[PDB]
C-alpha cells in the first residue's frame, strides 16, 4: 500500500559545526526495494561551510535499503506513521557529532526534519582543513534493546594523500507505532558525492545499501 517502487525525499538540516550555524535543503528521488537514492543539496544559510562536507552526508533513512525476505524490514513497516532516529558520531581526533531526523511520509514523499551539531574538531584536522576524499564502505550492525533497534559502525573516510580517519556512529531508530523487531542483521552502505560545486553549495547525492543475515 503506502511504499511505492518510486517514492520522493524533501529534507531540511540545521545545524552548527564548532559553533558555526548553517542551513541546508534537500530534493531526492529513490527506489526503496532496490536500496537507492539521489538527492540535490543546497545550502541555504552559513556561509561557504568552512568544514569536510562529508561528515554531514550520512545524515541525509533506511528506508532506502534492500530487504531479503527472510530479514524482518523495521523501516518499511513503519509508515505511513514514520519513524525517528537519534545518533551519535565519534571521531578518532575527539570531533563529535550529534544528530536527529524525523522522518514523516506525505504522498508519496518522505519529509525529514534534521538537526546536526559538531563540536571539539581541531584546527589543523580533516574536517576543517578539508583533506577528506571518500568514506569507505560502511557495515552499520543493528540489534534490539529495550524494545527500541540500535545500530553501530566503526566507519572510515579516506584523506587525501593516504590513510584513513575513523569515525563510530551509535544509532537509536523508534518507529512511531509497534511493529515487529528484526534479529541481529547488517546493512551495507555506499555513499557517494557524485558532483559538487566549488565550495559545496550544490552537492548531488547518492546512496546504495542492501541488508544482510547469516
Amino acid at each position: 500500500s503506502v511504499i511505492k517502487p518510486d517514492m520522493k525525499i524533501k529534507l531540511r538540516m540545521e545545524g552548527a559545526v564548532n559553533g558555526h550555524p548553517f542551513a541546508i535543503e534537500g530534493v531526492g528521488l529513490g527506489k526503496p526495494f532496490e536500496g537507492k537514492q539521489s538527492m540535490d543539496l543546497k545550502v541555504k544559510e552559513g556561509g561557504p561551510l568552512p568544514f569536510a562536507y562529508d561528515i554531514l552526508t550520512m545524515a541525509f533513512n533506511r528506508v532506502f535499503a534492500k530487504y531479503p525476505e527472510n530479514i524482518v524490514d523495521y523501516f518499511k513497516q513503519s509508515f505511513p506513521e514514520g519513524y525517528s532516529w537519534e545518533r551519535s558520531m565519534i571521531y578518532e581526533d575527539g570531533g563529535i557529532c550529534n544528530a536527529t531526523n524525523d522522518i514523516t511520509l506525505d504522498g508519496d514523499c518522505y519529509i525529514c526534519e534534521i538537526r546536526f551539531d559538531g563540536v571539539n574538531f581541531p584546527a589543523n584536522g580533516p574536517v576543517m582543513q578539508k583533506r577528506t576524499v571518500k568514506w569507505e564502505l560502511s557495515t552499520e550492525k543493528l540489534y534490539v534493546r529495550d524494545g527500541v533497534l540500535k545500530s553501530d559502525g566503526n566507519y572510515a573516510l579516506s584523506l587525501e594523500g593516504g590513510g584513513h580517519y575513523r569515525c563510530d556512529f551509535k544509532t537509536t531508530y523508534k518507529a512511531k507505532k509497534v511493529v515487529q523487531l528484526p534479529d541481529y542483521h547488517s546493512v551495507d552502505h555506499h555513499i557517494e558525492i557524485i558532483s559538487h560545486d566549488k565550495d559545496y553549495s550544490n552537492v548531488n547525492l547518492h546512496e546504495h545499501a542492501e541488508a544482510h543475515s547469516e
